[PDB]
């Protein structure tokens, strides 16, 4: 329904990737193009554009996404070392995909939140 | 775990002016701003780190997302864009030990990750 990206095949299975959790909610998958050590994208399994388009009902989804972090990243050695969420909205975040989704990065000390602040 | 001073601010035991709050977050400006727009959006509940979050948070961390829509409307960066940031322990470069999203918006943010060296 409505304009999907490549995100949405890559959860319905229709084109390949690394899938490292699955759910009703939530999908999350290994970057394309890593970043850091442990770079991983999870999503909610519904089609939101931009955090723009979030409504109540996603709230569950949207938590989701987040505990799902915390799993992955302990399942990846890095939780206690630590990690950054990252969601990217519209230009001046520099979003490219317009499915909503969050980076989990992590696997090295990741420096400023922003370039010199 | 010990509570922070993000739990005064939540309950009005200290001064404050608070952006947004409702039964499960609370939203305040950043005390050393790193964007024009820089809100932290906090759960009411203290839970220390991202590792400590459970099945019964999931509702409020929910929020935290949809208050930050909101206030990205009302501070009149949602169209231009913004960043949303949550910092975990040493490697993230966590301070305060109460979980909390940056919302960070209002110029073009360069890279995501800055630094990929030391
Ligand atoms: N695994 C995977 N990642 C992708 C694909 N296309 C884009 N990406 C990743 O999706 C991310 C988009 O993040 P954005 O810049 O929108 O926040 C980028 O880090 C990019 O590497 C793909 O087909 N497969
Ligand atoms: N408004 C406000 N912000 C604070 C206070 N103490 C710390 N902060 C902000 O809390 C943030 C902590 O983010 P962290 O480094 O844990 O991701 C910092 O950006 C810091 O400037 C305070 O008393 N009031």
């Amino acid at each position: 329904m409505a304009e999907e990206t490549i995100f949405s095949k890559i959860i319905r299975r229709e084109i390949p990737s690394d899938i490292v959790y699955q759910d009703d909610l939530v999908t999350a998958f290994r970057d394309i193009s890593p970043q850091a050590p442990t770079h991983i994208l999870i999503i909610p399994n519904i089609l939101i554009p931009t955090v723009n388009d979030v409504s109540a009902e996603h709230e569950q989804a949207l938590g989701r996404m987040i505990t799902v972090a915390a799993k992955i990243a302990e399942q990846e050695g890095i939780a206690e070392d630590g990690y950054r969420l990252i969601m990217n909205t519209n230009r001046h975040g520099g979003q490219e995909v317009y499915h909503i989704h969050m980076h989990l990065l992590g696997g090295r000390p990741l420096g400023p939140m922003l370039a010199h602040k």
